[PDB]
């Protein structure tokens, strides 16, 4: 739904707020604070225990969702657990991160759109199928 839409741009500006970056190109407020934290999780612990996914795809400003998809597709090889939801989530700030980087801030509206693209149409019925955000919440908070 937008609920993922509002999701994916509360974990964007986070990230970059945190590398001093700016966006500016009640009980759901929680689901986020429980996303931005996994994430920090995410990054201090594992993130280099697994090959560097952004190594795979050399992001520009003329790639292509189906690009994104398909190199997204090999984190969720094995099947979805809400780990790799906060990883998939890890990579899409990695990719923002980086396009700053190398001056192509205009890729982070792109990105967002193509998280949403991909939360819709490969996660969501996964994500109602065990509990909502309301589940992810009740464990990882
Ligand atoms: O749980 C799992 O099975 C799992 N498998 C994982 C997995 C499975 C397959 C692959 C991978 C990871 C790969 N990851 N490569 C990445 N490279 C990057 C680069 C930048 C940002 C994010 C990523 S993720 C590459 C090869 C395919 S990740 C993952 C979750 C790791 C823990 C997540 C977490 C941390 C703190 C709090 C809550 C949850």
């Amino acid at each position: 739904s937008q609920s993922n839409r509002e999701l994916v741009v509360d974990f964007l500006s986070y990230k970059l707020s945190q590398k001093g970056y700016s966006w500016s190109q009640t009980e759901s407020e929680a689901v986020k604070q429980a996303l931005r934290e996994a994430g920090d999780e995410f990054e201090l612990r594992y993130r280099r225990a697994f090959s560097d996914l952004t190594s795979q795809l050399h992001i520009t400003p003329g790639t292509a969702y189906q690009s994104f998809e398909q190199v997204v597709n090999e984190l969720f090889r094995d099947g979805v657990n809400w780990g790799r939801i906060v990883a998939f989530f890890s990579f899409g700030g990695a990719l923002c991160v980086e396009s700053v980087d190398k001056e192509m801030q205009v890729l982070v509206s792109r990105i967002a759109a193509w998280m949403a693209t991909y939360l819709n149409d490969h996660l969501e019925p996964w994500i109602q199928e065990n509990g909502g955000w309301d589940t992810f919440v009740e464990l990882y908070g």
